[PDB]
């Protein structure tokens, strides 16, 4: 399962339209063996990037293209193998219409009936200005800016699911990325991903990483995985949901600047989430917040492909972000490698055992069939066992695959 | 068994003779709860520090003092509790006197008679222009400046244990430090304590450590320690025979200095001789070389105590050197710790379990007993156990020890 991330902080701008101009990628997306792209925002949003939904069945007034075309779009990468998913922002919606008070609390769906037409509500007790205080509280998070629907009521909880269960018939959507996880519990979650039984779904749950005395981020790293394989434990463990592992984004964008011993963590497993759980765990180097022109967190740029050696040849299920693969002149290397893992069967459970983890040099075997050398160190070959031939290399990795 | 090194490489231009001067230290030494101290060389040495030794029967002759002096300071020692040890310089010796070729190959072992009184043939085969020879090679490594003792001779074999059960017992010492004992096989080492029956003895096998790509010492420093394991196989595991563990102190010299993570090997277990044979290695912040006045591999001097509260709470047999002690006033941060040791019965085999190894904090528990954090690392509370309570603490070092 390799995913990719079909669109940056930029791609609402496109000259003549994202989706259209993604129809263009989709042979080499498919080609790369990348078999789910993670889409935009779909729906109205006042935000031009999507994050910011009103109208949600909406989906014409998207600046990246409307309904047809996306429905175009996901029919060739359907046609094509790949899977799409969606970025379901459901843990707040801005409103249509002020009510009473002069307060923007009154939702339209974007349809000539009542679904989603909500009022406040729906919106969460204590979100002031928009509550009326008559909804229940938030199961979650806030995000300030907007309304934040209250996803006990089980009106919401019947709409939405209408509402997601359409776009997986009317548009084609085969899973979902849940915007802003912490907005609401893992249980409503649950009720959104059982419901509408996606074949995939990721939620993305962001928080800092543990910071100590020296301004860099701990060694250990385990409050902020354990995080992550709790939402995953309450949303079902047997279920398709996963969430994406920041924790070794974190680690790693550290760690590939010579200090390569961060990735053996304090049990000599993997720092991140694929160190407890690597089968629901995606991995990524950057994505449209931490890299593209947010840049919150970005990956040491002359060292990316430190980056995609590590999270393409380890387990967990790794995440190609536009901008690299398709902009950055990386297609090629990233392509080998992504070969590499598929040749060799290394997949979202493979067995990682770590051979070495100093400053310079960090030498881990997958599987038994592949050895990855991430590192400046150069007196390397004593450590990589007789049989291995090297499949890739580059700038400061080098991976060997057995015969 | 707490070593002390009672000397430095200044201490034989004291005002007045250092085993003089020594004398007066006899109680505080005794008090630390140190078990043996470790004399600087004894015999007439043409360099006045004495690892240039020619009459090897004229103690009269060093720099430090004479026999009588000598044996009153090892009288003091031992009324003390306190075991001597001795440093043997016999990889090479100086000559007394010309031969025929006008070169320096006649020795004169000090006394009227003959012992030790040699001439080229005791000359391992190729030390030109020493050698005449007809020696038998040398058994290890060459010393440049000297005579280069054939330990394969038996003549020689037998004077140098008949002068080494002298010093025992004329002299009074106890054990011994074999000087440059990459000088001659370990082979040959056995010979000499085998058959002197030291008490104690440590040898001296000073190599370099590996270097990585980035100009810093490797995390993993087995080929370092494989060679003090092996000499200490050769000579007999069930012997006294131990090395001083060079790795431990090359590495906790950069450790120290904010990468803390060093100190847990590859393994998960320490990185000096003290992972791999903790009974047969006495560790060491500094000694006369690599500190006082030659600074040939200092430990960082704003530093020390953090080296002392690890190798005093570790495993292995700790080497307190001279200057730290007496001169630096770091006697109480030292005593404290020797107490926290002896009192909890922390010894050369003692268990280590490295709880954290991260940049900023290294946090171990010795025997279950006590726990000792070096670093600048602030929040520790939560890993330290409930049962403990801090027993010592200075600079970015503290020791808990259980109830
Ligand atoms: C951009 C996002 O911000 C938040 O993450 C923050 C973490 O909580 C914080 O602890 C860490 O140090 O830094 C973060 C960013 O500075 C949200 O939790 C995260 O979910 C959010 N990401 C998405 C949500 C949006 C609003 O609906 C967006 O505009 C983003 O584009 C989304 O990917
Ligand atoms: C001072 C000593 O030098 C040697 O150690 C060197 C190591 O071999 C080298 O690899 C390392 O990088 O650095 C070293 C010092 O620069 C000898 O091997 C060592 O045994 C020697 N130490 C003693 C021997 C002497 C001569 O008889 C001395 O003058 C010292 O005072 C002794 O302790
Ligand atoms: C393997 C694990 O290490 C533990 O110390 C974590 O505290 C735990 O949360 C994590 N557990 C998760 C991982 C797996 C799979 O390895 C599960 O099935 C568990 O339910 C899930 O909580
Ligand atoms: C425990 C050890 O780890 C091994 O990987 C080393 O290669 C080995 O040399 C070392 N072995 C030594 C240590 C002990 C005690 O632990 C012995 O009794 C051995 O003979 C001695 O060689
Ligand atoms: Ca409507
Ligand atoms: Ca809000
Ligand atoms: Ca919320
Ligand atoms: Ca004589
Ligand atoms: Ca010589
Ligand atoms: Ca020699």
């Amino acid at each position: 399962q390799v995913l990719f991330q079909g669109f940056n902080w930029e791609s609402w701008k496109h000259n003549g339209g994202w989706y259209n101009f993604l129809m263009g990628k989709v042979d080499d997306i498919a080609a790369a063996g990348i078999t789910h792209v993670w889409l935009p925002p779909a729906s109205q949003s006042v935000a031009e990037q999507g994050y910011m939904p009103g109208r949600l069945y909406d989906l014409d007034a998207s600046k990246y293209g409307n309904k047809a075309q996306l429905k175009s779009l996901i029919g060739a990468l359907h046609g094509k193998g790949v899977k799409a998913i969606a970025d379901i922002v459901i843990n707040h919606r801005t409103a249509e219409h002020k009510d009473g008070r002069g307060i923007y609390c009154i939702f339209e769906g974007g349809t000539p009936d009542a679904r989603l037409d909500w009022g406040p509500h729906m919106i969460c007790r204590d979100d002031r200005p928009y509550a009326d205080g008559t909804g229940n509280p938030d199961t979650g998070a806030d995000f300030g800016a907007a309304p934040d629907i209250d996803h006990l009521n089980l009106r919401v909880q019947k709409e939405l699911v209408e509402w997601l269960n359409w776009l997986k018939a009317d548009i084609g959507f085969d899973g979902w990325r849940f915007d802003f996880a912490k907005g609401y519990s893992a249980d409503v979650a649950k009720i959104y991903i059982d419901r509408s039984e996606p074949s995939f779904a990721v939620a993305e749950i962001w928080t800092s990483l543990a910071y100590g005395g020296d301004g860099k981020p701990n060694l250990n790293q385990d409050q902020h995985r354990q995080e992550l394989v709790n939402w995953v434990d309450k949303v079902g463990g047997k279920g398709p949901a996963t969430t994406f592992d920041f924790t070794t984004k974190g680690i790693l964008n550290v760690a590939v600047e010579g200090e390569l011993w961060r990735l053996r963590g304090t049990d000599g497993k993997a720092p991140g989430m694929i160190g407890w759980w690597p089968a629901k765990a995606v991995t990524f180097v950057d994505n449209h917040d931490t890299g593209s022109t947010q840049h919150m967190w970005p990956f040491p740029s002359d060292r990316v492909m430190q980056g995609y050696a590590y999270i393409l040849t380890h387990p967990g299920t790794p995440c190609i972000f536009y901008d690299h693969f398709f902009d950055w002149g990386l297609k090629e290397e990233i392509d080998r490698l992504v070969s590499v893992r598929t040749r060799h069967g290394i997949h979202n459970e493979s067995k990682l055992q770590i051979i070495e983890a100093d400053a310079d040099l960090y030498l881990a075997e997958i599987d038994g069939k592949v050895i990855v050398k991430l590192g400046p160190r150069y007196d390397v070959g004593n450590l990589i066992p007789g049989g291995f031939k090297v499949a890739a290399h580059g700038n400061d990795y080098a991976v060997w695959e057995k015969i």
